[PDB]
C-alpha cells in the first residue's frame, strides 16, 4: 500500500491548507499494472481529492512521466528512485466542501500536469489517514 496522512488543515472545508506527509510505499508484489499505461501523456503527482468522488486537484507537483511503466511496480521504481521518502509539506483546496474524511494528499496518476485533474485518481493502493506499520 501507499500510506499519506493530512497532519494538519487549515481553513475551511472549502479552502484548505493542508499539511501532509507521505510517509511509504510498500514493495509491489501482485502484479498490478499502471492503470495509465498506454496513455499518450500520463503523470505521478503529489494531489489531492478534490471532489467528494475522490477526483484530483490542482496537482502540487509531478514526479515523473509514467504511460510507458506496464507495472505498478516500474511506478514505484521510478518515484522511489526520484523522490526521498517521507514527502513532506503543504498544498491547498479550493472547491467542494470536504470533510476530514474525504481529504487526502497522495500519489495520484493523471493526464494533465496541472489544473484541476478530473480523470486523475489515487494510484491503487493508497490509503488516506492510515499510518503504515513499524
Ligand atoms: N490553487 C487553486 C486550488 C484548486 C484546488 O482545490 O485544487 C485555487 O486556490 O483556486
Ligand atoms: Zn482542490
Amino acid at each position: 500500500s501507499i500510506f499519506s496522512y493530512i497532519t494538519e488543515s487549515t481553513g475551511t472545508p472549502s479552502n484548505a491548507t493542508y499539511t501532509y506527509v507521505i510517509e511509504r510505499w510498500d514493495p509491489e508484489t501482485s502484479g498490478i499494472l499502471n492503470p495509465c499505461y498506454g496513455w499518450p501523456v500520463c503523470y505521478v503527482t503529489v494531489n489531492h481529492k478534490h471532489t467528494v468522488n475522490g477526483t484530483g486537484g490542482n496537482p502540487a507537483f509531478q514526479i515523473a512521466r509514467i504511460e510507458k511503466l506496464r507495472t505498478l511496480a516500474e511506478v514505484r521504481d521510478v518515484v522511489l528512485k526520484n523522490r526521498s521518502f517521507p514527502i513532506e509539506g503543504q498544498t491547498t483546496h479550493r472547491g467542494p466542501s470536504l470533510n476530514s474524511n474525504q481529504e487526502c494528499v497522495g500519489l495520484f496518476y493523471q493526464p494533465n500536469s496541472s489544473g484541476i485533474s478530473p480523470r486523475g485518481k489515487l494510484l491503487p493502493g493508497s490509503l488516506c489517514g492510515i499510518a503504515p506499520p513499524p
